[PDB]
């Protein structure tokens, strides 16, 4: 068959910072100890993607990018006991080892054995799966999607339900669930709160999403690009502004807004400035601001700790604070007891080869969440 | 009687930054509807009487300052229901009026009718009861409690146990009740957490004890200045360390001494750079950092949010989270049944008309806290 070969496919290698990707054959290795290679049904384009071509995220190149997909076990490495060839499985970009403090803590998700705080580009063991016209290509947070296979770290793939349409829960992998997670677990937002989301993305919208699940009473949305507000209504919001049609800052809008300020904010962008007025934002004494997005590399924000000393609370997350191997196949399950609703996220499915056409949708501002099918 | 009469009395007036109190005859008038007049018994030197006269806490001059104290009801104001003539009260730097959106709200306590945002030096009413050579004098956070008499409002104001002493509740007034409530309101210290608290002054001393009553399994005070460890240790730190004796930054000090993180930081000297290291030194995925001091006016932090987007909590509070009015009598009420200590905290007891030896004494570092007697 092509268990314990070596796999030739087709990937889309990223050679360079600030470049389309290049579309080739590459050569996938058989899965070692403790690994498992997927075959890749849909992958998402999530934001962070695109960080890794502009910049805003360093990690090793060249690279097979893509961390939110959803594939089927075409083999197991030696030892691998929570999946089987022919699973339906999504990889974690978060992985849960099971085994270190924050895998043991009643609160924590951000795993030891992650790739994010100091990136490697490799499997667990250090080495790389791949190989590209005689060179060795990293891997991407244990996941690296953009591929029609890859290999993954068992501590990096969660098993789900075998009717589930891959198409669409593959946004379980990483903007659905982190933004629903921001709201309903690392903020808790309350029943009749009111809440602030800046940023009107897949990310964002899946805050709103679970803000609404929440009970809150007021919504508000806030982005740059008012075509983002209709979608951002249909999911909860219950009012959208943009900055630029105010003289006054964001911040004291909202203030005013919310007679005082808000319950609850999200930051669902990555800009420094915007963190700082999302923090503004809620109410002095008992508010609390959460961060989502991923500011650029190395960039230190400025602000005034009397924010904090009044009584606000201040956080942010990975993954929406999901413990990811737990998390993932209840979220699927979930989806398929129809709990929440993944389509509004999704605005275009593109066949895998028009990858760049999709980063261009995500660019230019004309998408929420392209999947790419293979 | 007094009542409705001028009192002359003496007070310690700042009329300038950076200068000793002048002890003098001022006049202070009699209380208008709904406030209270009190004859001082005793009050504290806390380190926020110091930055007013430092320029670190600003608020108008000249001023008599003062803010932890106890005294008797010498008379009250038409309207006044909640205390009486001979009752003992402490005044309250953090008023309750029991209306507005945080004192309704179940767990904010920094009150709108507040004078620490935007600082004015008056009474509720814009105006000041106090005048020396003939000059109007401000009034400090609603209190003003370095004089013979002072007159508060009533929202300022909490009856107290009529057979308490005086000369120790007075610290329930601020330091105690606010390092105390960081440690077990705040920050909800769980039992054989590990915490780690900067500045080992009065309120460090208090953080300490309220890590201890919720049962933290290690405690590491932090100090420049090693003088402070032995009283530390005696209120149940574990260990104690001054960064000047380390190479490498006390973060990376504290993330290794913890074997990853603390699980409770706390800030409790209100320096901008400590501030960011109790935050790094926390456990990046769960870890909880708490505010405390109290920054330099008007200056800015800096920082890497990446910090929080790990999973980190930042949060600040005043007067420990605890709501003033209805808290006060049942911190008295609990010192009384020997719940907590306080004279720990007292190193050093004068008359008033020594406070500028009080302040000497704190500055030198040799005190915690100095009681003066009227
Ligand atoms: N914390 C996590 O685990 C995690 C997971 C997924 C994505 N992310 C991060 O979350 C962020 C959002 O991701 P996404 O996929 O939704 O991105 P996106 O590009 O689809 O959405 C971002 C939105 O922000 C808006 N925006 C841009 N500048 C703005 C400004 N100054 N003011 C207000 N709105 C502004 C854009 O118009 C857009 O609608 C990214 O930074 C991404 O890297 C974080
Ligand atoms: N949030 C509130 O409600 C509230 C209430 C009371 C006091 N405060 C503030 O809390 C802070 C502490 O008050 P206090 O009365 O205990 O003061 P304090 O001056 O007695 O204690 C501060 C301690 O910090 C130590 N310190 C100084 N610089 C240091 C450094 N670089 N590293 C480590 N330790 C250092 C000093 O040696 C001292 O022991 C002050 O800023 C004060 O204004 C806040
Ligand atoms: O530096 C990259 C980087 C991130 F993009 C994070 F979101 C994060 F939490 C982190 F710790 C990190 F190191
Ligand atoms: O005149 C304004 C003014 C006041 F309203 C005061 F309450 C005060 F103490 C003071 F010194 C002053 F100048
Ligand atoms: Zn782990
Ligand atoms: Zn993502
Ligand atoms: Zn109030
Ligand atoms: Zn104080």
């Amino acid at each position: 068959s092509t268990a314990g070969k070596v796999i030739k496919c087709k990937a889309a290698v990223l050679w360079e910072e600030k470049k389309p990707f290049s579309i080739e054959e590459v050569e996938v290795a058989p899965p070692k100890a403790h690994e498992v290679r997927i075959k890749m049904v849909a992958t998402g384009i999530c934001r962070s993607d695109d960080h890794v071509v502009s910049g805003t995220l360093v990690t090793p190149l060249p690279v097979i990018a893509g961390h939110e997909a959803a594939g089927i076990v075409e083999s197991i490495g030696e030892g691998v006991t929570t999946v089987r060839p022919g699973d339906k499985v999504i990889p974690l970009a978060t992985p849960q080892c099971g085994k270190c403090r924050v895998c043991k803590h009643p609160e924590g998700n951000f795993c030891l054995k992650n790739d994010l705080s100091m990136p490697r580009g490799t499997m667990q063991d250090g080495t790389s799966r791949f190989t590209c016209r005689g060179k060795p290509i990293h891997h991407f947070l244990g996941t690296s999607t953009f591929s029609q296979y890859t290999v993954v770290d068992e501590i990096s793939v969660a098993k789900i339900d075998a009717a589930s349409p891959l198409e669409k829960v593959c946004l379980i992998g990483c903007g659905f669930s982190t933004g629903y997670g921001s709201a309903v677990k690392v903020a808790k937002v309350t029943q009749g709160s009111t809440c602030a989301v800046f940023g009107l993305g897949g990310v964002g919208l899946s805050v709103i999403m679970g803000c609404k699940a929440a009970g809150a009473a007021r919504i508000i949305g806030v982005d740059i690009n008012k075509d983002k507000f209709a979608k951002a209504k249909e999911v909860g919001a219950t009012e959208c502004v943009n900055p630029q049609d105010y003289k006054k800052p964001i911040q004291e809008v909202l203030t005013e807004m919310s007679n005082g300020g808000v319950d609850f904010s999200f930051e669902v962008i990555g800009r420094l400035d915007t963190m700082v007025t999302a923090l503004s934002c809620c109410q002095e004494a008992y508010g609390v601001s959460v961060i989502v997005g991923v500011p650029p590399d190395s960039q230190n924000l400025s602000m005034n700790p009397m924010l904090l000393l009044s009584g606000r609370t201040w956080k942010g997350a990975i993954f929406g604070g999901f413990k990811s191997k737990d998390s993932v196949p209840k979220l699927v399950a979930d989806f398929m007891a129809k709990k929440f609703a993944l389509d509004p996220l999704i605005t275009h499915v593109l066949p895998f080869e028009k990858i760049n056409e999709g980063f261009d949708l995500l660019r230019s501002g004309e998408s929420i969440r392209t999947i790419l099918t293979f």
